[PDB]
């Protein structure tokens, strides 16, 4: 985000007044303050009613280049006035500082210089707010995209959001000129014209206009592609022109279906007056609608805010009402904020303290919304219909807010949990139903409470209905280890019934496990909300002894058949609704389906594709009723469904990874199923065999992990640092993930596979963190891990103090990277588990992503011992870095007086070795070589080198220049440095000959 952002550079100008004070310059702490002033005016203005894209990226850019003209201001005074080799320690350090400030700066000018030029285009068409609307939308859409380059690499991001606006804008004038309204080709004219001067368009016809644009778009896109990581990795992954053009005609059509729809929301809009007589654009209904069908997909903030602020600024208010509804803006900003910062991984407090800071920023949040709905509802100005749209854009955003509340809140379930299930073990009936309904709201069930709350029935009436309700408790045993109690909640007004089903297993005293089941009706069988599954106060053997015994109990076939029978039914009842709605085709997926269908050169009605597509349906809902009545019937030695589950549980036995499609094929084989069927029948053969082979894959999983975890025990404590509640803990959240994910199954292979390498990433994660934090006793913050659950990829990162920290620690012994290794095989020694740690050892051996990198994409742990190119890349780098850790401690050594000096030292050379050596250009140079000559490749190698060479010899002369005072820092430096010259120059000197490999 920007925040963390705002919030690092806030910290960076304090440690920077902080030295100041330290040194004697009290004549720039003033300049300093003032910088760091125009910070907090930047915070600040993020949590304002008037946010403005291009208001606040000039005050970020201000704000940059004070700080650059403090820096040259500090560096200035440092050589102008005598000085010390602290003072020039701390020179070198602010030099790399400013070169990093100065680069952001140019990232911030250039969003800048695009967010003017659309400002300015729109101003002049004469119809504003353009700017404005257009920026939202390509946020929304390209958040999830840009906000990791923010958050790790921020320049990068800003030059990809520019590259990407100009996309938008350039295939949206493309689109306006193709239209057949005249008025639409008259606008876009005068803007091309605006663009690129009278002449161009006047002596260019409309279709070639139109491919330029076309071309243009496509340029920009390419930029943004070569400027963004992620994109840069779904380039390169291609491979070959034509992937690449096709990737770039997806891209295209993707980005002309945005357009076409950003278009529709536009062309609503309408014009009424404000407070002040300017002219500005409300959503109609249809825009209010779309905006409420993103919201419902989970984006959609940015458009909905700046939605309710343009409101804000578009109705005559009395003084009183609009400051309160600009404060209820304000507020609800701040506790958005507030909520990403408590849910963020900066925060310091107790679980008990991060439970309650996420209820009170929830009630803020809610407190914020029902005061803008009473400010919106006790004006009369406007129409019911839009009124009612509005209000459901507010309930679908409190909607979202209560799904992540209540996330959060059954990640806390394990520290919520006790006191509420030792009151309901230990109450009469009253008593248990007042702590049944405490228990779910200190859960927070906010979605339940809120499409109960949407026919306005307050608090009071809830919980009467809560407290008259009936509740039954059923025993299934007669020991009485499960005890399930099913709760009745009925709606009046509704006439609906809402079941409550609590299975509590009675591991032993003081350990329990708790679904909470909750169906839309009674009479429904397929629960419409989730099933969620916790375990309280049970140690892991207990919970891996249950784990065993429900394998064991769903060998039989009897809880997987009611799995699946309950996926079957829904997947029939959302084809059902599907179908139920063919009376309204929305007409731009008709449009884009006629366009599609009449681009193969076929005049080809709308009577065929649809009934091509009922065809299609029908056939799919067929076989699912085939597959559903096939499961029902009586378990026998000639039911091909058993048959073909044995088949699959014996290929999982012998071989150990099956992939879908090869299940798919298998079970196609056994039901001898046509191969010419249409593609949906298929679609949904191929789910059926991917749910069946997730579940399959659960189960194997836990039972590996058990026997892993059971031999491996001791090892764990020994080398992770963990003591016994640790490492419980631990295992403890992984197996509650793993049964999570095993109930959740029936939603689909991809939540249970989310789920399962989420548990195993978090379980690696959490090992890693803690043998770091132990081993090498680094704050907090040094050592980050950041972990994908939707591609599964894991990495790691240091901070350049850190990195030579812990290269001068392994070099004093050697000791701590044969206790990493050691952990990392105990690690890998678990079969589920290795593919991650072969890749997190390339990670780590290089210390750069392997996304960022093709070559080291399919490489594993074995490959870095067979390949000689590789492991001369790892000695090369193995031995420089030694000789920065050697030329660290000798100076520390030799400068046992001064603690900042030796510190100051340690930031540069960290700084150096994560800017010069380990960047990506250099691996790529090096390795990457696909359809090269040989020449140009060695030329480029060369060039690379005494690149390297030159960085090295300037960095020496430098640091020749800052201890020239002291004697032996200067006999260190003229001992150490020609050493790795003479070190990079053998490298390169040596040739690359035998190097090669090709054999003869």
């Amino acid at each position: 985000a920007v925040y963390f952002l705002l919030l690092d550079l806030r910290a960076e100008v304090d440690e920077e007044i902080a030295w100041a004070r330290r040194l004697g310059l009290d004549d720039l702490v003033a300049a300093l303050e003032a910088v760091r002033a125009l910070i907090e005016g930047a915070l600040a203005t993020l949590e304002s009613a008037d946010f403005d894209y291009l208001e606040f990226t000039q005050r970020l850019a201000d704000a940059l280049s004070s700080l650059v003209r403090v820096y040259d201001d500090l560096i200035a005074r440092l050589e102008e006035q005598p000085a010390t080799t602290l003072r020039r320690a701390y020179r070198i350090l602010l030099e790399y500082r400013r070169k990093e400030v100065r680069e952001l700066l140019e990232a911030v000018q250039e969003l800048r210089d695009v967010l003017e030029t659309l400002e300015r285009l729109s101003r002049r068409l004469g119809r504003p707010d353009f700017a404005g609307w257009l920026v939202s939308f390509v946020l929304d859409h390209y958040g999830e995209l840009v906000a990791p380059d923010i958050l790790t690499n921020p320049a990068k991001g800003f030059r990809a959001l520019a590259h990407l606006l100009r996309a938008f804008l350039y295939v949206l004038l493309a689109l306006k000129l193709r239209s057949p309204d005249e008025e639409l080709r008259e606008e876009a004219r005068r803007a091309v014209a605006f663009l690129y001067g009278e002449e161009f368009v006047k002596a260019h016809s409309d279709e070639e206009l139109a491919e330029l644009l076309l071309e243009r778009a496509r340029e920009a896109i390419l930029e943004a592609a070569r400027y963004n990581s992620a994109l840069r990795e779904e380039f390169d992954a291609a491979g070959g022109p034509e992937g690449r053009e096709a990737w770039l005609e997806r891209q295209l059509l993707r980005l002309r279906g945005l357009v076409e729809r950003f278009l529709e929301l536009w062309e609503n809009s309408e014009l009424r007056a404000g407070p002040d007589g300017e002219l500005v654009a409300v959503p109609g209904v249809k825009g209010l609608e779309i905006i409420k069908k993103l919201l419902e997909e989970g984006k959609g903030v940015n458009l909905a805010l700046w939605t309710l602020g343009r409101l804000l600024r578009a109705l005559d208010l009395s003084p009183e009402a609009r400051a309160a509804y600009e404060a209820a803006l304000e507020a609800l900003r701040r506790a958005r904020l507030q909520l990403q910062y408590v849910q963020s991984e900066r925060y310091e407090g107790s679980d008990r303290e991060r439970a309650e800071a996420i209820r009170a920023a929830f009630e803020t949040i809610r407190a914020a919304a029902e005061t803008i709905r009473a400010v919106i509802e006790a004006d009369t100005s406007l129409p019911a219909e839009l009124k009612a749209a509005y209000i459901e854009v507010i309930y679908a955003y409190l909607l979202q807010v209560a799904r992540e509340v209540r996330d959060a809140l059954w990640r806390l379930a394990e520290e919520i949990l006790p006191e509420y299930i030792e009151k309901f073990f230990k109450g009469s009936e009253e008593e248990q139903r007042l702590t049944l309904y405490e228990l779910l709201r200190a859960l927070g069930e906010d979605y339940f409470f809120l499409d109960l709350e949407k026919e306005g029935y307050s608090e009071e009436e809830l919980r009467e209905l809560f407290r008259n309700a009936k509740l039954e408790v059923i025993n299934a045993d007669e020991s009485g280890k499960i005890k399930l109690y099913n709760l009745i909640l009925d709606a009046k007004k509704l006439n609906r019934k809402v079941l409550i089903k609590i299975t509590l297993t009675e591991l032993s005293e003081g350990s329990y496990i708790i679904t909470i089941e909750v169906f839309k009706s009674p009479d429904a069988e397929i629960p419409e909300y989730e099933i969620r599954v916790a375990a309280v106060g049970a140690t892991s053997e207990e919970i891996l002894k249950y784990l065993e015994e429900l394998k064991e109990k769903a060998k039989e076939g009897e809880l997987i058949r009611e799995l699946l029978l309950l996926y079957v039914d829904r997947q029939i009842a959302e084809l059902e609704e599907k179908v139920a709605n063919a009376d309204k085709i929305d007409p731009v997926v008709a449009r884009l389906a006629i366009e599609e269908a009449r681009a193969r050169g076929e005049e080809l009605t709308e009577a065929d594709v649809i009934e091509g597509t009922r065809a299609g349906y029908q056939a799919a809902l067929d076989v699912l009723r085939r597959i559903k009545a096939e499961l029902e019937k009586e378990k026998s030695p000639e039911n091909p469904f058993y048959q073909f589950y044995d088949k699959l549980t014996e290929k999982l036995k012998e071989k150990g990874f099956v992939s879908e499609e090869e299940a798919f094929e298998i079970a196609r084989e056994t039901f001898g199923f046509p191969a010419d069927l249409p593609p949906l029948a298929a679609a949904a053969l191929r789910d059926f065999a991917s749910t069946v082979l997730t579940i399959l894959e659960i189960f194997k999983t836990a039972e590996d992990f058990s026997k892993w975890y059971k031999e491996n025990k001791e090892k764990l404590i020994e080398l992770a640092g963990l003591s016994e509640e640790e490492l419980d803990k631990i295992v403890r959240k992984t197996l509650t993930l793993l049964l999570e994910a095993l109930a959740r199954s029936v939603f689909g292979s991809k939540l249970g596979r989310e789920l399962l390498n989420e548990a195993l990433g978090t379980f690696i994660k959490e090992l890693l963190e803690s043998f770091f934090r132990t081993h090498y006793g680094l704050t907090r913050g040094d050592a980050v891990i950041d972990f994908d659950a939707k591609t599964g990829i894991l990495s790691l990162r240091f901070t350049p103090r850190a990195y030579a920290r812990i290269r001068v620690k392994e070099y004093r012994d050697p000791s701590l990277g044969e206790k990493f290794d050691n952990l990392l095989d105990v690690l890998s020694s678990n079969p589920s588990l290795k593919g991650q740690v072969d890749r997190l050892r390339v990670s780590y051996a290089f210390g750069t992503p392997v996304g960022t990198t093709p070559a080291l994409r399919d490489a594993t742990a074995e490959d870095l011992e067979t390949d000689p190119r590789l492991k001369r890349h790892r000695d090369f780098i193995e031995e420089v870095e030694n000789l920065y850790a050697e030329l660290l401690i000798r100076l520390e050594e030799a400068l046992k007086d001064e603690p900042e000096t030796v510190e100051i030292l340690t930031e540069i050379i960290g700084r150096h070795l994560k800017e010069v050596i380990h960047d990506p250009d250099v691996i790529n140079a090096l390795l990457d070589r696909r359809d090269l000559s040989p020449e140009e490749f060695a030329a480029r190698a060369r060039a690379v080198l005494d690149e390297i060479i030159a960085e090295e010899k300037k960095l020496q002369e430098k640091l020749l220049e800052a201890v020239e005072d002291n004697p032996e820092a200067k006999k260190i430096v003229e001992e150490i440095f020609p050493k790795i010259i003479a070190t990079i120059e053998r490298y390169r000197e040596w040739p690359e000959r035998e190097l090669a490999g090709l054999p003869l």
